[PDB]
């Protein structure tokens, strides 16, 4: 919506730490790759790992859910996130910066 994908890159790379555990493409690092994670289509998983077209929590693929996970966090099948509590202004621009990635 009202998101800055600017500022939300600024945010995914230093006050939110997601690159260090996040890659914007498709590979690995820690968890999956953000790469189409705010399309239906879902991001790339690593062979085995299947949530059934859903979050690592159960909920599905939306927007107020997918933000709820990311302040939230959890454990899922291939690793572990962590709670990162952010403003609303500051979430809009990182859901923008995060449909900015595209998955080809
Ligand atoms: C290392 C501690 C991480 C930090 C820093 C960030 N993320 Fe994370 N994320 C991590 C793991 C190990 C996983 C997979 C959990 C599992 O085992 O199932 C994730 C997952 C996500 C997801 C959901 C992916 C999906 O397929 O639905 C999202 C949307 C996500 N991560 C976003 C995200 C953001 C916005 C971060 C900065 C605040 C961030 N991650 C940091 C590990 C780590």
């Amino acid at each position: 919506a009202n998101g800055d994908p600017a500022k939300g890159q600024l945010y995914f790379e230093n006050e939110g730490g997601c690159l260090a555990c996040h890659s914007t493409g498709t590979d690995k690092l820690v968890g999956p790759g953000l790469a189409g994670v705010m399309t239906t289509a879902g991001p790339v998983y690593p062979e085995g790992v299947n949530y059934r077209g859903n979050l690592p929590n159960g909920q599905p693929r939306t927007e107020e859910n997918i933000a709820a996970w990311i302040r939230s966090g959890g454990q899922g099948q291939i690793g572990v996130m962590s709670p990162h509590e952010m403003s609303d202004e500051d979430m809009a621009n990182l859901l923008a910066y995060l449909h900015t990635l595209k998955r080809p």
